């Protein structure tokens, strides 16, 4: 898969601003000789597991060519640090954006961005690649609002996220996003990954509230398997919570494919007066005034 990619010059390559950072590598900002990139790097003592996992999502990165997946620009792996270039998404992750741009947006560009990542993610099912760990933090956003898929890769992915935590029985997986037969017997599938995108509605339409609040996950779980789930967000049109408590049902062949949620996303947001009608709301708290 690799020689797909174009190997990048390091004298093209200028790491300006450090974004994001870990042990044996760090996420910069930077330029390609002239536009901007993100640029993530691989420390030198890397051992062979980390170099096929670090590459391994440049590979799987240049198998896709769809407006709503990260782009790769090219990777160096003939100097060291190795680097993966890809586009620059001006606006960072989704969940962190949409916490700081609380209330900012129009209930139309927030479904807007829930159609990006469905299409994003019917692409990456029709070319049968499963993501297990999607979530508004995997989701980067660029100047124009467009929401695209990123953290590709096998193990790394659930290895590198700290939101996934070791289960009862084995199996590192982020609890509060994952489907039940993947928590119960390991079955991840494109129908899992609707789950999540389930819960990635939930995130966009509360602006990035933490799903299920201060439950732990075993309290999730429960609840989950007692039939209890997320509530309806605040403002949030009756369509949009009946598509996402679709992506929750319990028996995975009862949920809609992304096929499914592309088309009724697009239909909605090209009759946008169909948005107006909302999901009533639970109010936690009662104020009453004489
Ligand atoms: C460079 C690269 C290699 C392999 C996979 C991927 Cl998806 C990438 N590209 C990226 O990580 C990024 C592309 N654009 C980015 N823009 C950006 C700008 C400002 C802040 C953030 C941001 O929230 N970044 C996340 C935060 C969590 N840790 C990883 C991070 F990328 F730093 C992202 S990061």
């Amino acid at each position: 898969v690799l020689k797909f990619t174009t190997e990048i010059h390091p004298s093209c390559v200028t790491r300006q601003k450090v974004i994001g950072a870990g042990e044996f590598g760090e996420v910069y900002k930077g330029m390609l000789k002239e536009v901007p990139v993100a640029i993530k790097t691989l420390k030198a003592g890397y051992t062979e597991k980390q170099r096929v996992d670090f590459l391994g999502e440049a590979g799987i990165m240049g198998q896709f060519s769809h407006h709503n997946i990260i782009r790769l620009e090219g990777v160096i792996s003939k100097y060291k640090p190795m680097m993966i270039i890809t586009e620059y998404m001006e606006n960072g992750a989704l969940d962190k954006f949409l916490r700081e741009k609380d209330g900012e947006f129009s209930v139309l560009q927030l479904v807007g961005m829930l159609r990006g990542i469905a299409a994003g993610m019917k692409y990456l099912a029709n070319m049968n690649y499963v993501h297990r760990d999607l979530a508004a933090r995997n989701i980067l956003v660029n100047s124009n609002l467009v929401c695209k898929v990123s953290d590709f890769g096998l193990s790394r992915v659930l290895e590198d996220d700290p939101e996934a935590t070791y289960t009862t029985s084995g199996g590192k997986i982020p609890i509060r996003w994952t489907a039940p037969e993947a928590i119960s017997y390991r079955k991840f599938t494109s129908a899992s990954d609707v789950w999540s995108f389930g819960i990635v509605m939930w995130e966009v339409m509360t602006y990035g509230e933490r799903p299920y609040w201060e439950l732990s996950n075993h309290e999730v779980m429960k609840a989950i398997n007692d039939g209890f789930r997320l509530p309806t967000p605040m403002d949030c049109p009756s369509a949009i919570y009946q598509l996402m408590m679709q992506c929750w049902q319990q028996e995975r062949a009862r949920r809609p494919k992304f096929a499914d949620i592309v088309s009724i996303l697009d239909k909605l947001i090209r009759a946008p007066d169909s948005l107006k009608t909302l999901a009533d709301f639970d109010p936690r708290v009662s104020i009453r005034l004489p």
